[PDB]
Order: structure tokens, then sequence, then C-alpha cells
């Protein structure tokens, strides 16, 4: 089998992706966060506490035939950006652009954090790290990827996440007309849950390649790209009036700058993200200051590949029994 899905941004900022998931029978279409940082399918439900839905579709599982009630499942995540849900958890079939899984652990929210609360274009996230990495207790559940990984042509997904417009993720097979040239793959370690891989260096704009290992995740789920402070550091050196801010947690710059690309190794190969990709665009509306796209993974103890760095690629997450990454230029 293989599945298709438009992804698309939910703002002008690319801050995240959403792909329209089918649950239960008839279908309820929830759009979902599509997560290669976490490993929990979670959605806001008809249980969510009511003064924490802003808008977002919910899932109903007393609406659907096919739901049936996982019995002393419960499930509680807290995410890098101190925001938390929680809840109970529902088995029920899940599609994603054509390709099914039944039985599939869906966990319904009854508390979230008003972070989700205050995204009201997100009705919930589908994880696609490792299943080692999923919440639920006392039975660990394996995520939608897990789940159809046999079933596929191939067992993969792909993420071709758009620039300010919509991408694609596909299941179970490579679209060779979506990159140019060649796909790189690069060994993963599946030891912390994530997909984890060690970029080979960087370059500024123009300049010439620093060749230096950077062990980080690829993260659909992150907006930005963290890297460690001596890289952010020599990237925002390039622009006239950037620095780090901590009022504003992070490196800002003069919104009047045009930014330089930044490239990444993978393996002899390099990826380039144009400068104006890491542009994000004014602190608060009508500021002269700007939001970078690259910052500072110190605080966090590891480097991200988010979006800003997996949108200017096309990204294989090869979950073979040895799992690989593959990314190639588009």
């Amino acid at each position: 089998s293989t599945g298709s899905a438009t992804t698309t941004p939910i703002d002008s900022l690319d801050d995240a992706y959403i792909t329209p998931v089918q649950i239960g029978t008839p279908a309820q279409t929830l759009n979902l966060d599509f997560d290669t940082g976490s490993s929990d399918l979670w959605v806001f439900s008809s249980e969510t506490t009511a003064s924490e839905v802003d808008g977002q579709t919910i899932y109903t599982p007393s609406k659907s035939t096919t739901a049936k009630l996982l019995s002393g499942a419960t499930w509680s995540i807290s995410y890098g950006d101190g925001s938390s849900s929680s809840g109970d958890v529902y088995t029920d079939t899940v599609s994603v652009g054509g390709l099914t899984v039944t039985g599939q652990a869906v966990e319904s929210a009854k508390k979230v954090s008003s972070s989700f609360t205050e995204d009201s274009t997100i009705d919930g996230l589908l994880g696609l790290a490792f299943s080692t990495l999923n919440t639920v207790s006392p039975t660990q559940q394996k995520t939608f990827f897990d789940n159809a990984k046999a079933s596929l042509d191939s067992p993969v997904f792909t993420a071709d996440l758009g620039y300010h417009a919509p991408g694609t993720y596909n299941f179970g097979f490579i679209d060779t007309t979506a990159y140019t040239g060649s796909i790189t793959y690069t060994a993963v370690s599946t030891k912390q849950g994530f997909w984890e891989w060690t970029s080979t260096g960087y370059a500024v704009g123009s300049g010439t390649f620093k060749s230096t290992s950077i062990d980080g995740i690829a993260d659909t789920g992150t907006t930005l790209l963290y890297l460690p402070a001596t890289v952010v550091s020599a990237y925002w050196a390039q622009v006239s009036g950037a620095k780090s801010s901590s009022s504003v947690g992070g490196y800002v710059f003069p919104c009047s700058a045009t930014l330089p690309s930044f490239t990444f190794g993978v393996g002899s190969a390099r990826i380039v993200i144009p400068g104006d990709y890491i542009d994000f665009g004014p602190i608060s509306t009508g500021s002269s200051s700007c939001f970078g796209g690259i910052q500072s993974s110190a605080g966090i103890g590891i480097n991200i590949f988010g979006d800003v760095a997996l949108k200017a690629a096309f990204v294989v997450f090869n979950g073979a029994t040895t799992p690989t990454l593959g990314f190639a230029s588009k």
C-alpha cells in the first residue's frame, strides 16, 4: 500500500504544517501536525476540557462505529516549548491520503496546554518518531507509521515541506519527480527515539564549507533550525545589526536585511537553505526587528533540524530494519 497527503502551513510564517487525517467510521477529518520528533497520535476530542478548545475540530469517539476504548490506557506528554497534553486512548481506523491503519491508538486529549488551545488550526499531533517514545501507559503504543510499515510497498515515508506553500507527506514510496539530483542517505541512531543523524558541517552564504560533525534530529514538528552556539554565532555575525536578545528569546535581525543562505552537509552532499527561509518576520506587528530562523540549541541539549532546514530538502525517513535518513535538493 501507499498513501499521499498534502501538508499546508498554518500561517504566513510556516510556523507549523497541518495534514488532513481521517479518523473513525464514518470518517472524522482532523488536521494534524505530523511530528517526526514525537511518537503519539493525539487529538482534540469530545473529552477535551471545553475551556481549552478554541476552534479546533474534535474527534468524537462515540460517533465512530470502529472506535474502541483502550481500557486503562492513559497518555501524558510535554514538549520542548513547555506545551503539554494528556488523556485516555481509543483504537480506531486512521487513514492518511488513502493509506489505512486499523486499530491505531488515537489518544484523546482531556487536557491541553494553552499553546495548543491558541492554535485553532492544529487539531492534534501525529507522531512519526520511533515508537519507543510513545507515552501510552501501561501498554506503549505504535505510531501510525510503525503500524502501517509492514503493509507499505517500502517501509518509508517522505516529507516534502513547502516554503510558504503546501507540500506533501508520502508513505510507502519515493516520488522520484519530487527532487533534483540524488538522495544522499545518512545513518540514523534510534538510541534516543528520534530520527537522529550527524550532519557533516555547514557553510554561511557563499563561504567555504566548515567540516564539523553536528548530531541532531530531523523534526518536522519544530519550526526552526537549532544548532550549536558556535555555528549560530558564525551565521548571524554575517548580518549587520543581528544579535541575540534574551528578552525576545533568540537572535533577531533588522527587518531591512537580506539574509545569507545556510548550507548543511549530508555526507558529501549539501542542502542549501535560502536566506529568505531564515526570515521569520517582525517579532511583533509593525516591528522593524525580525526573528531569526536559525537559533542556538545550547539550552535544549540536542540540535534540531526543524522545518527551516527540512523544507529546503526532500527528506526520506527510511524505516527499514536499519533506519536511515535521506536528503535531496529540490
